[PDB]
C-alpha cells in the first residue's frame, strides 16, 4: 500500500486514447517512456478519483494494469502504455482488425478471470470491478497478454440484471460480466447490437431473460460455463476462482496463446438463422486435441 510519486511537469501529455468512469485518459511521456495517465476533467471528479489511488495503491497483479506512479500537482494516475489499446478495438474497432485464434479467445478470459479473482480474494474486503467490458481491457505483449483497467467504479450490454435493477448484488455480477465477454470474443460479435435503441431496451430485454444466442458447434464444457455465468440467479453462477480452475485446465487444449496478433482479416459478419451464430474462432483443433486425451 504505497504510490510512487510523480511530479506532473515532467510528464509530456499527448492525444487523448480512452475514457472510462470519470476522467479522460491520454497517450504520453515520461522519463523517456511511452505512458497512459487518466486525469480529472473537472475539479469535482477529485473524491473519485482519489478513492481509486487508494485501491490501485493495494492491488499488485500480472493481469491488472501496472500504475507506475501519481501525483496530486493536478491529480493524475500514470500507467503503463497498452499498445494493443482496448480488447473492444481489438474485436471491434478499426480496420485493419487482427486474425486471432480460439486459443487467444479463451487465453484472454483466463487472464481476465485471473485478475478478477485476484480482486475478490482481497483483504480485508473483496473489490468487486462493478464495470467489466472489453473497453477497460487493455492488451500489450502483441495482443498475448489481458490487463484490467477502470475497476471498483454504455455498459449494460454486460451488466448482471440485478445491478440494474438497483438491488443487492455481490461479486457475482463480475461473473456475469465474464460469461458475456466468453461469447464476445468467441464469436467476435457485440452483445445485443441487433437491440438496440437505447440502454433501458437491452435492460429490459436482460431482465426479462433474454441473452446472447447460442453458438453453432460450441464445446459443451464451454458452453455449460458461459451458461452458468448467466444465470439469473446469481448463487447459481460458478465464483471466479472455479472459473480460473476450469479454464486453466481447457488450456490443455489450446496451444499457441503465446503467438503474437499479427495477420489482418477481412472477415464478413455472417448473420446465423436468428437462434444460433457461427463463432469466429475454429474449435477443430479442440475436438481433435481433446480426443487424442479421452475418445
Ligand atoms: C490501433 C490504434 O488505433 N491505436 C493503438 C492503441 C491506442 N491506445 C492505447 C490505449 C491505452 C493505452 N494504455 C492504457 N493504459 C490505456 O488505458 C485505457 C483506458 C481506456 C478506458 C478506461 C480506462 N481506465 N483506466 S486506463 C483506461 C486506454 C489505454 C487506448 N488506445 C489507440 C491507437
Amino acid at each position: 500500500g504505497s504510490l510512487h510519486m510523480i511530479d506532473y511537469k515532467e510528464i509530456e501529455v499527448e492525444e487523448v486514447v480512452g475514457r472510462g468512469a470519470f476522467g479522460v485518459v491520454c497517450k504520453a511521456k515520461w522519463r523517456a517512456k511511452d505512458v497512459a495517465i487518466k486525469q480529472i476533467e473537472s475539479e469535482s471528479e477529485r473524491k473519485a478519483f482519489i478513492v481509486e489511488l487508494r485501491q490501485l495503491s493495494r492491488v499488485n497483479h500480472p493481469n491488472i494494469v501496472k500504475l507506475y506512479g501519481a501525483c496530486l500537482n493536478p491529480v493524475c494516475l500514470v500507467m503503463e502504455y497498452a499498445e494493443g489499446g482496448s480488447l473492444y478495438n481489438v474485436l471491434h474497432g478499426a480496420e485493419p482488425l487482427p486474425y486471432y485464434t480460439a486459443a487467444h479467445a479463451m487465453s484472454w478470459c483466463l487472464q481476465c478471470s485471473q485478475g478478477v479473482a485476484y480482486l475478490h480474494s482481497m483483504q480485508p474486503k473483496a473489490l468487486i470491478h462493478r464495470d467489466l467490458k472489453p473497453p477497460n481491457l487493455l492488451l500489450v505483449a502483441g495482443g498475448t497478454v489481458l490487463k484490467i483497467c477502470d475497476f471498483g467504479t454504455g455498459s449494460a450490454a454486460w451488466m448482471a440484471p440485478e445491478v440494474f435493477e438497483g438491488s443487492n448484488y455481490s461479486e457475482k455480477c463480475d461473473v456475469f460480466s465474464w460469461g458475456i465477454i466468453l461469447w464476445e470474443v468467441i464469436t467476435r460479435r457485440k452483445p445485443f447490437d441487433e437491440i438496440g435503441g437505447p440502454a433501458f431496451r437491452i435492460m429490459w430485454a436482460v431482465h426479462n431473460g433474454t441473452r446472447p444466442p447460442l453458438i453453432k458447434n460450441l464445446p459443451k464444457p464451454i458452453e455449460s460455463l458461459m451458461t452458468r455465468c448467466w444465470s439469473k440467479d446469481p448463487s447459481q453462477r460458478p465464483s471466479m476462482e472455479e472459473i480460473v480452475k476450469i479454464m486453466t485446465h481447457l488450456m490443455r487444449y489450446f496451444p499457441g496463446a503465446d503467438e503474437p496478433l499479427q495477420y489482418p482479416c477481412q472477415h464478413s459478419l455472417p448473420p446465423g438463422e436468428d437462434g444460433r451464430v457461427e463463432p469466429y474462432v475454429d474449435f477443430a483443433e479442440f475436438y481433435r486435441l481433446w480426443s487424442v486425451d479421452h475418445g
